[PDB]
């Protein structure tokens, strides 16, 4: 999966990631409404508000926001865990549930790895947005029990053994 880059401005970093720190932990997040992943990239990176994500892919492109060498305040968890040190992935097109889920979902398995990989991340590190503080952001997935489903597709790259067939 080819992941675009658009980070955000050293200027808005202390309101996006006013930190610096290292990576240990991912943070997967659904859409709740359906919108390309570089849509959601050029408006988070834009925003005042507190929340921020790393690295957002949908069905058709993926695209990278705030630096993973620096924090992203995404789970509202303060200075616990993912709001330090985690990747906020976000996956577009949560909403429209369909194909364009499916695909948005796939395209994630393929990016997480690269980062369990990079940054030595183990898929024990994955975790939700509920796994933190709470807040259900992986709905589809958790609803449909396709998180560890997701876990274990990004254990390999998407053809892992998870899949009967
Ligand atoms: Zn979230």
């Amino acid at each position: 999966m080819e992941i675009q880059k658009k980070l955000v401005d050293p200027s808005k970093y202390g309101t996006k990631c006013p930190y610096t720190m290292k990576p240990k932990y991912i943070t997967v997040h659904n859409t709740y409404n359906d919108a390309p992943a570089e849509n959601e990239v050029s408006y988070m990176i834009s925003n005042n508000n507190e929340v921020s994500f790393h690295i957002a892919v949908d069905d058709k492109k993926a695209i990278q926001g705030i630096p993973l060498e620096r924090n992203a305040w995404a789970c509202g968890d303060g200075n616990g865990s993912g709001n330090r040190q985690s990747i906020s992935v976000e996956i577009c097109y949560s909403k429209s549930g369909g194909d364009r889920y499916y695909k948005a979902e796939d395209n994630a398995v393929d990016v997480v790895r690269q980062l369990m990989s990079m940054y030595n991340i183990p898929i024990e590190n994955v975790r939700t947005h509920q796994s933190w503080s709470g807040k259900y952001c992986p709905h589809r997935m958790l609803a449909e029990g396709r998180w560890g489903a997701f876990i274990q597709k990004v254990k390999n790259g998407n053809v892992a053994t998870t899949s009967p067939t």
